[PDB]
DNA sequence: ACCGAATGACATGCATGCATACAGGATGTATATACCTGACACGTGCCTGGAGACTAGGGAGTAACCCCCTTGGCGGTTAAAACGCGGGGGACAGC
């Protein structure tokens, strides 16, 4: 029950509205706590993010790469 | 509000990532083989030093006593141990 990856990751920010960013962490223990992802799916959010900030939608506010923390940058 | 045109959602086609098992094939290792001899094993001296027997005299082992200092006990106070806890920053994991 995984729709694309664009749809969980902007609703977990959602979730905890966090202004300085939300954590690389924060969206990636949610997701797969409530929702059902595959074996591989740590592996399909880090590239998610990465992915997701090259479209330019998302703010990373700290951190390099997808070590830090990422912003809906609204 | 259903009918079309259009478009988002749904369902799957397509391509890919990734994992995995393999089989190869290469290399290193173990086997498998002779010869080889420096080199352990006697072997033969050869003597000196360990044993036998000797005396002598002190140090260890006894008894004997003692007293102190160890152990025991015996309240009183109170300083320190025990406990609760609120939390923050140190460990730690991940990229």
């Amino acid at each position: 029950d995984h729709p694309k990856y664009s749809d969980m990751i902007v609703a977990a920010i959602q979730a905890e509205k966090n202004r300085a960013g939300s954590s690389r962490q924060s969206i990636q223990k949610y997701i797969k706590s409530h929702y059902k992802v595959g074996e591989n799916a740590d592996s399909q959010i880090k590239l998610s993010i990465k992915r997701l900030v090259t479209t330019g939608v998302l703010k990373q506010t700290k951190g390099v790469g997808a070590s830090g923390s990422f912003r809906l940058a609204k």
